[PDB]
């Protein structure tokens, strides 16, 4: 495709956060395929580095301008554009550990402009999180539904670990257009988030992630 959201597109991210009191800032640019669903990042940490905390817990911060989407699914987020949309998150983790997220969206030149804020807290010193045991997340399924004139996701996440188990979330996330646009019905969106490479510290991060909508539970 279309003449606002190309089937090429660039992004820039900005992220502030603090988790348990840390703070710091990120940096990235990412390009993706809007209408394949697939996109690409390079983060880069600019403040508060070397962060003491699993980085991924911020990978599913820096995008669904980017998930394919048939025919007879409205893409309530594409529609949203030029002006864009807000999102905010919550991330409540199995041992106590919470996640929350504030993200701005808007198109400035051409290219994707997020702005992202986060909060993390109550992560326990010992846990997987603080200790820095998790190794990514397995691929996960959002269930998409309107509500209250927004679009709402709720998923169940799962981190894998060093020792081979696994450390669980639960996602809430509500997406809102900055203009009234045709809101979905309930569908799937099924996604896989991959860090692809990583310096030893984890200040400079390459993201991928694949995601698309069906009505399918397959």
């Amino acid at each position: 495709n279309m003449a606002i959201i190309k089937e090429f597109m660039r992004f820039k991210v900005h992220m502030e956060g603090s988790v348990n009191g840390h703070e710091f800032e990120i940096e990235g640019e990412g390009e993706g395929r809007p209408y394949e669903g697939t996109q690409t990042a390079k983060l880069k940490v600019t403040k508060g580095g070397p962060l003491p905390f699993a980085w991924d817990i911020l990978s599913p911060q820096f995008s669904k301008a980017y998930v394919k989407h048939p025919a007879d699914i409205p893409d309530y987020l594409k529609l949203s554009f030029p002006e864009g949309f807000k999102w905010e998150r919550v991330m409540n983790f199995e041992d106590g550990g919470v996640v929350t997220v504030t993200q701005d969206s808007s198109l400035q030149d051409g290219e994707f402009i997020y702005k992202v804020k986060l909060r993390g807290t109550n992560f326990p010193s010992d846990g997987p999180v603080m200790q820095k045991k998790t190794m990514g997340w397995v691929a996960s399924s959002e269930r998409m539904y309107p509500e209250d004139g927004a679009l709402k996701g709720e998923s169940k996440q799962r981190l894998k670990l060093k020792d081979g188990g696994h450390y669980d979330a639960e996602f809430w996330t509500t997406y809102k257009a900055k203009k009234p646009v045709q809101l979905p019905g309930a569908y799937n969106v099924n996604i896989k988030l991959d860090i692809t490479s990583h310096n030893e510290d984890y200040t400079i991060v390459e993201q991928y992630e694949r995601a698309e909508g069906r009505h399918s539970t397959g």
